[PDB]
């Protein structure tokens, strides 16, 4: 039993309890193309699908798993039982991000990050850009093309390169410009790193919840048109990576930057908003134009005055601004699940272990490793890779 339901009748994020062979449907499971022959997809989520496959298709340079801090193995997630694992897994985290107060904080802002329709060359002209779509097949064999915000797929060659990508555009920068656009996280439930800390030196793995909680937070500012330029940074250690991060390693942005980073984002957000007030007409879809403005009315929180006129409210902005920047944070999480973590963002280990988080025996959505009323509750012992040793094969 992988205990996805430890209190109530249901799962509260995801929404169905995939088996990777459930039949494919046309819904929440199909095969999709990204915009290769298709793949089987799981839509745990409005806006969210799983892709249990090695990445061999976001990157054209990245087509092969072949090898040239790194794992390679070219034969991980091939069968159906490890997709199924990797999709329960990923199920599970979600599930466990979504059980705090934090994480349903964060999972709500992706949600409603729908990437804005800035796809026009006409600027009176709302218009998606299909880069933030993928094509879904229904069980008679048609596509249909849908909006999404956030894909989770395996990782490509090297399994621990986790990461958070998106596609391009050719002119507009769609991660800093406040538009946004879907976001595909390469991540495994499969494997963890670790790092040592003294509680002699122990030797702990990191809870894979807050591995991709972080990545889930790079998400959130790359939806919102919000992360930092990845040419900022400390030698190299992005201001991106640092305030994603969060904790003590975020203060060390000089603060003036800041302002300046969030004066500029502003500013974005007014472009927007002024492009929803000059749109006059809608291309691609049956829905009006004041509904597709509403629906950036409310990802934005922008004011709307009699007139129907948009704006941008200052105190909303830095609201939004916060949470999606100061709030949601690695450290953060760490605080919210009760783990151990490593102290600042540098220091992980080249450590890294197979890992199995779907068996309720093994990691819980409450507890992660650390099991109440086991000795695996105290000192953070299930983390620990040596007492908890069943939990933890060491690969390099
Ligand atoms: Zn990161």
């Amino acid at each position: 039993s992988s205990g996805l339901v430890p209190r109530g009748s249901h799962m509260e994020f995801v929404n169905k309890q995939f088996n990777y062979k459930d039949p494919v449907n046309g819904v929440d499971i199909a095969y999709i193309k990204i915009p290769m022959q298709p793949v089987k997809a799981f839509k745990i989520h409005n806006k969210i699908w799983v892709i249990p496959e090695r990445d061999t298709f976001t990157n054209p340079e990245e087509g092969d798993l072949n090898p040239p801090v790194s794992y390679y193995d070219s034969t991980y997630l091939s069968t159906d039982n490890e997709k199924d694992n990797y999709l329960k897994g990923v199920t599970k985290l979600f599930e466990r991000i979504y059980s705090t107060d934090l994480g349903r904080m964060l999972l709500t802002s992706i949600v409603r990050g729908i990437p804005f329709w800035g796809g026009s060359t006409i600027d009176t002209e709302l218009k998606v850009i299909d880069t933030n779509c993928i094509n879904v097949i229904q069980p008679d064999g048609s596509y249909r093309s849908e909006e999404l915000n956030l894909v989770i797929i395996g990782p490509s060659a090297d399994i621990i390169q986790f990461e958070c990508k998106s596609f391009g555009h050719e002119v507009l920068n769609l991660t800093r410009n406040g538009y946004g656009s879907t976001q595909y996280i390469r991540f495994s439930p499969d494997f963890t790193f670790g790092f040592e800390e003294s509680l002699g030196a122990g030797k702990f793995a990191t809870d894979p919840a807050v591995t991709l909680a972080h990545e889930l937070i790079h998400a959130g500012h790359r939806l919102y048109g919000i992360a930092i330029n990845p040419n900022r940074v400390f030698k190299e250690v992005s201001f991106e990576e640092l305030r994603t991060f969060g904790g003590h390693d975020a203060k060390f942005i000089d603060s003036l930057q800041e302002n300046e980073f969030r004066l500029y984002y502003y500013n974005k957000f007014k472009d927007i908003a002024s492009t929803l007030n000059k749109a006059k007409s809608i291309v691609g879809t049956t829905a009006s134009l004041q509904y597709m403005k509403n629906v950036f009315k409310e990802k934005y929180l922008l004011s709307e005055d009699t007139s129907g006129k948009f704006s941008v409210d200052k105190l909303k902005f830095d609201k939004l601004y916060k949470m999606l920047t100061e709030i949601y944070t690695e450290d953060n999480f760490v605080k919210f699940f009760k783990v151990l973590n490593r102290k600042t963002y540098l220091n992980f280990d080249k450590a890294v272990f197979k890992i199995n988080i779907v068996p309720k025996v093994n990691y819980t959505i409450y507890d992660g490793f650390n099991l109440r009323n086991t000795n695996l509750a105290a000192n953070f012992n299930g983390q620990n890779t040596e007492i908890n040793n069943m939990n933890f094969t060491k690969l390099k």
